[PDB]
């Protein structure tokens, strides 16, 4: 029974069958997979909706499908993913967001993400959201720093799911806290 949720345009909902397809076209398009290690296959875009069903089965919460209710049944996911890897800011939950490129530039990940973060802060209570990209990822930090979230540059890791040697090994930290999103 997971709780759907809405903003002026966007249903935040629990993913369905029908979804996968769409996903799967997004995992294999190098514009949106630029800054990921690779493009994923149909059987690694599955898997990756597969984690996503866990960690709604387990948390209640997790990256929504995005549907546009007036024009599309998935646009991508906006949501939290707890932290739980081996890194100085676990544990904690993150906040991660993938559109269709056809959908860049409307303000769509924004309005998903506050919609996300007024869950995070009024619903479940949480005392911080953290998210973290490489620095090329421009529009990914870029929309981090629009949500009033705040980067030190001295919290800079190197991913511990990635090969010491990995060059996309250095990722940067945005963090919110409960006080800073109420502010804002
Ligand atoms: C990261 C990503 C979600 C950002 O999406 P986005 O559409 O650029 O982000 P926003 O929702 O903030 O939209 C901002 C843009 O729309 C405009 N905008 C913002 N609010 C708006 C509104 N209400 N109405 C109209 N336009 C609006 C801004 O001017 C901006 O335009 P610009 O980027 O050309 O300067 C998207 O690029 C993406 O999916 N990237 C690939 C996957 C990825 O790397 N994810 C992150 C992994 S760490």
């Amino acid at each position: 029974a997971i709780s759907e949720l809405h903003g002026p345009r966007l249903l935040l909902r629990a993913w369905r069958d029908s979804d996968r397809e769409a996903f799967a076209e997004m995992c294999a398009d190098p514009q949106v997979m630029e800054f990921f290690p690779s493009v994923l296959d149909r059987a690694q875009s599955d898997a990756l909706v597969d984690r996503v069903q866990a960690h709604f089965a387990e948390r209640g919460y997790g990256p929504w499908a995005l549907e546009l209710p007036g024009e599309a049944a998935f646009i991508g996911f906006t949501g939290l993913f707890d932290v739980t890897m081996d890194v100085h800011f676990a544990p904690t939950v993150e906040i991660g967001w993938r559109l269709a490129p056809a959908y860049w530039g409307r303000g769509l990940a924004r309005e998903a993400a506050e919609t996300a973060l007024d869950f995070a802060f009024e619903r479940l209570r949480l005392p911080e959201v953290v998210a973290f990209t490489t620095p090329p990822n421009r529009r990914s930090w870029g929309l981090m720093e629009r949500l009033g979230m705040r980067r030190d540059p001295a919290e800079d890791f190197d991913h511990p799911l990635l090969a010491a040697d990995h060059p996309m090994r250095r990722h940067i930290l945005y963090r919110v806290d409960a006080a800073r999103w109420a502010e804002r």
